[PDB]
């Protein structure tokens, strides 16, 4: 007998039954195969990864959102090739999500999901303010809104700052907004003035208008995403920018374990900006999955074909959890919320990751506090973007 260990990040209980029917059913298939869960919670177990995966302590796979440290942990070899086992995984699953995993002809992982970032609202309270929510299309519209939201007296929007991440994502739209990819790939290749460029300081200039009419809860800056998904939850915001994946959580987080239900939620795009170079179909998310640790076990790999395959991540799309990455899964997204999100995703033009998750931990560590910090009258839109770019060019 022989122990596969996946390290996770997921809280969910519907998905954790889930899995452990799946890994139910895999252990009757592989009686020489078990398969240990093991859950370390979001922030935790990107700060203590790094030691994990140094130590004797690593599992067979871990939680990876591709990008810049993915990237560098394969070039570092710290990371295990499964070319070797990987024909079922190439059958199954879609190309794409595939190649996010692969490097130098080398299978370094696998595609468990797919995700977009937009606003959830809450249509009651847009309703008591006088807000018609599929009428937002454009970022001075999204502004009156907040403002007709603040008259009101509703907290205009939950976000989950301590953890930086949420914010960036204000900061990362508004850069994609303003210059498309063409300002983002000149960014990454550190042409011209790269990050540090128009498209960045104007992302800035306008995070800080947002932030001028003090849109968010009290204590925005001492809440994690729990909490933010909480209030969101409890009816006491009205707005969430955040992954498909709050669906659910702000669910498991409301007091009530129901949140915003579905008569009175809503799901838009992040709107356009005037003399913006990019398209309010580009978005924000990723591609998430599992890489394989240095040292994996080949038994990993027959694991991973069975948790990633048609029926299971039809069973994650049916309880509305994610946007599958197995062909013919997409048969269980019947919730509209995520069917529609299902097809901005297939239509967009650019889908960037997340900008924390591209630049790695170090640049995208900067990214979440200049987001944070803008807000917060720490730097100007000018000073963040030179930071980002300084640290990006090091890198
Ligand atoms: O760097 C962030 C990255 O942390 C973020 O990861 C999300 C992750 O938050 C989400 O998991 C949720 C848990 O955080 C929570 O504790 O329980 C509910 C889970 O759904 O899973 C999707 C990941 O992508 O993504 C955005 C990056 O910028």
């Amino acid at each position: 007998d022989t122990t596969v260990r996946m390290m996770h990040i997921e809280t969910d209980p519907n998905v954790l039954g889930v899995w452990e029917e799946i890994a139910k059913d895999f252990e009757a298939k592989n009686p020489d195969i078990k398969v240990n869960l093991e859950f370390l919670e979001n922030e935790a177990f990107k700060a203590k990864l790094p030691t994990l995966l140094q130590s004797q302590q690593k599992p067979d796979l871990f939680y990876s959102w591709g990008g810049g440290n993915f990237q560098v942990r394969a070039e570092s070899g710290l990371l295990e090739d499964m070319e070797g086992y990987s024909a079922t995984l190439n059958q199954e699953l879609s190309a794409a999500g595939m190649n996010a995993f692969k490097i130098d002809g080398k299978q370094y992982g696998a595609p468990y999901m797919v995700s977009q970032v937009g606003f959830w609202y809450n249509k009651k309270l847009f309703k008591q303010a006088g807000i018609d929510g599929e009428s937002i299309q454009t970022w001075d519209e999204f502004l009156t809104a907040i403002e007709k939201l603040k008259a009101a007296g509703i907290t205009p929007i939950a976000v989950g700052g301590a953890d930086k991440w949420p914010m960036h994502f204000y900061w990362s739209y508004l850069a994609m907004r303003a210059g498309g990819q063409e300002a983002f790939a000149a960014a990454m290749q550190d042409q011209g003035d790269g990050f540090a460029g128009e498209a960045f300081v104007r992302a800035g200039e306008e995070l800080k208008r947002l932030a001028a009419l003090e849109p968010f809860q009290p204590g925005f800056m001492a809440a994690g995403y729990g909490e933010s998904a909480g209030l969101f939850g409890d009816y006491k915001a009205a707005i969430h920018l955040m992954g498909d994946w709050d669906y659910n959580f702000q669910a498991q987080q409301a007091v009530d374990k129901k949140g915003v239900v579905d008569s009175d939620l809503g799901f838009m795009n992040f709107p356009v900006l005037k003399g913006g170079a990019g398209a309010g179909s580009d978005t924000l998310g990723g591609i998430n999955g599992f890489a394989f640790a240095k040292g994996a076990k080949p038994e990993a790999a027959k694991w991973l074909e069975f948790f990633l395959n048609e029926n299971s991540q039809t069973k994650l799309a049916e309880i509305d959890q994610i946007i599958p990455v197995a062909k013919g899964a997409d048969k269980g997204l019947k919730n509209p919320f995520k069917q529609k999100i299902s097809q901005t995703i297939s239509s967009a033009q650019w889908h960037q990751v997340f900008f924390d998750q591209a630049l790695g931990a170090d640049v995208g560590g900067v990214v979440n506090d200049i987001s944070v910090g803008i807000v917060n009258g720490d730097v100007t839109p000018k000073e963040a973007a030179e930071q980002v770019q300084e640290a990006w060019e090091m890198r």
